[PDB]
């Protein structure tokens, strides 16, 4: 088995107190003789379910707790355990965010918004509102300096302002109402774009561009969390740091992370991996080693956290955070940033317009629920003979005109492969849950040898239903479900970006209409 045993190796971001880590990390080896490798990869949160998807990884990993429901729907994390006392020493609603299908799959660590930093000497009152940056940048353009610099690269920095005015991701979750290309998210984005097209902004901005300008003293703001503070300390920027402002009257609302820690399913070192978080991290003088490094923000551990909270930059902080809204941890948040990603950057370099960048993330935000609506729905119906009664949301016309398109299509397919079908399922073992797993490594490789069309994902949902037939006839149709998630997944894993650039299903719909 790939991951090493009686020695631990963890992941954190770069721009995390990786070097305090370590310090813990010696620690331990001095009371355990377990040594502990931190390390920094580039792009750690997309690296991990790849890797521990095949029993390798690092043993631990940090990461805000957006992406851990991802990677225990996966079956990549530990279920952790902590008893009561060790429960007790941290905030309730930090193990919340930790918290996936009714169960523990992570430990938290600390409290993580964006606040507005500010260079007293270049602006001792920083403003309130947005609307008011633009005339400053100009105020501020005559001296030789900017108004704002921050990363417009992750969007982890620009959703305030998105989610100002009524932009949301998932409303609280109910997965089925998705708020990405609302008003209030159009008027956020345009705000930017707007900034940007005034050259307020430069779309180019990445998270070192904006670090080095600030910390330079060249603009007078950045927008950016507590890690960011030891680099400005090093500088000698006078800072402050201070609630963002405002976007039409509304305030900003970042969207807030608990940085955790997770335990990697496969590893053989989960005894030590807990040992290492529960005992010496998640105390005080562990977690000042981090803080010292790199500010962790507002702490879990409710002993130090008391400390802490008298910096009037936690304070800034919590009163941002409480302002803004959790990070939901479902598993499609991944797909959430990727698809907000591209259109904040798309929107920013002018390769497409606001409501076109936004209508295409609202798109790439609900793929996977969309189609498993309408693949859950054909497969389920097929195998009874009955439709389900239940409507579709308010966003659902789309799923049942591609379901009626399904029907229409998907009929002929299955009548001119019935003997083919009755052949493949024969080969096949199918014959409860274990065996539907084992389907999708099959399914994915003959869905991916041929050519990418509708056709074609027409024909891998027809073999779903007539395997949802058998599957009801042998009195397995609790096995349906599963089916329809993992014919889901394969389609939406390897098919994204085609199927937004069809439209989705509403492409599906044209294509056969
Ligand atoms: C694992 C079962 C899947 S998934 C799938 N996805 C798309 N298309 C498929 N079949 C067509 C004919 C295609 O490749 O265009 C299949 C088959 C499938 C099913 C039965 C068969 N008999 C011979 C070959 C074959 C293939
Ligand atoms: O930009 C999308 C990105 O946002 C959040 O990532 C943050 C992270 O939480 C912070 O700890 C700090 O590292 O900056 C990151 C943004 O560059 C999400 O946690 C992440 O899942 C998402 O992709
Ligand atoms: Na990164």
């Amino acid at each position: 088995m790939k991951i090493e045993e009686g020695k631990l190796v963890i992941w954190i971001n770069g721009d995390k107190g990786y070097n305090g880590l370590a310090e813990v990390g010696k620690k331990f080896e001095k009371d355990t003789g377990i040594k502990v490798t931190v390390e920094h990869p580039d792009k750690l949160e997309e690296k991990f379910p790849q890797v521990a998807a095949t029993g390798d990884g690092p043993d631990i990993i940090f990461w805000a707790h957006d992406r851990f429901g991802g990677y225990a729907q996966s079956g990549l994390l530990a279920e952790i355990t902590p008893d009561k006392a060790f429960q007790d020493k941290l905030y309730p609603f930090t193990w919340d965010a930790v918290r996936y299908n009714g169960k523990l799959i992570a430990y938290p660590i600390a409290v993580e918004a964006l606040s507005l930093i500010y260079n007293k000497d270049l602006l001792p009152n920083p403003p309130k509102t947005w609307e008011e940056i633009p005339a400053l940048d100009k105020e501020l353009k005559a001296k030789g300096k900017s108004a704002l610099m921050f990363n417009l690269q992750e969007p982890y920095f620009t959703w305030p302002l998105i989610a100002a005015d009524g932009g949301y991701a998932f409303k609280y979750y109910d997965i089925k109402d998705v708020g990405v290309d609302n008003a209030g998210a159009k008027a956020g984005l345009t705000f930017l774009v707007d900034l940007i097209k005034n050259k307020h902004m430069n779309a180019d901005t990445d998270y070192s561009i904006a670090e080095a300008a600030f910390n330079k003293g060249e603009t007078a703001m950045t927008i950016n969390g507590p890690w960011a503070w030891s680099n400005i300390d090093t500088s000698a920027v006078n800072y402050g740091v201070t609630v963002l402002p405002t976007f039409k009257g509304q305030p900003s609302k970042p969207f807030v992370g608990v940085l955790s820690a997770g335990i990697n399913a496969a590893s053989p070192n989960k005894e030590l991996a807990k040992e290492f978080l529960e005992n010496y991290l998640l105390t005080d003088e562990g977690l000042e080693a981090v803080n010292k490094d790199k500010p962790l923000g507002a702490v879990a551990l409710k002993s130090y956290e008391e400390e802490l909270a008298k910096d009037p930059r936690i304070a800034a902080t919590m009163e941002n955070a409480q302002k803004g809204e959790i990070m939901p941890n479902i598993p499609q948040m991944s797909a959430f940033w990727y698809a907000v990603r591209t259109a904040v950057i798309n929107a920013a370099s002018g390769r497409q317009t606001v409501d076109e960048a936004l209508k295409d993330a609202q798109t790439g935000s609900e793929l996977y629920r969309q189609s498993l609506e309408i693949i859950s729905r054909y497969l389920r119906e097929q195998a009874t003979g009955a439709a389900d009664t239940a409507p579709m949301g308010a966003s659902g016309a789309t799923s049942r005109k591609a379901l009626e398109t399904l029907r229409r299509v998907g009929d002929g397919v299955q009548r001119n492969h019935e003997t083919a079908f009755q052949g493949m399922l024969r080969k096949l073992d199918i014959k409860n849950e274990d065996d539907v797993k084992s389907l999708s490594r099959v399914m994915i490789h003959v869905f991916s040898d041929g050519v990418t069309n509708w056709g074609r994902i027409v024909t891998l949902i027809s073999f779903g239903a007539f395997v949802a037939k058998h599957l009801k006839t042998i009195n397995q149709e609790s096995c349906i479900e599963p089916l329809a998630e993992s014919i889901t997944d394969v389609l939406v894993r390897t098919k994204r970006d085609w199927l937004v650039k069809q439209r989705g299903w509403d492409g599906f719909v044209e294509f056969f209409h």
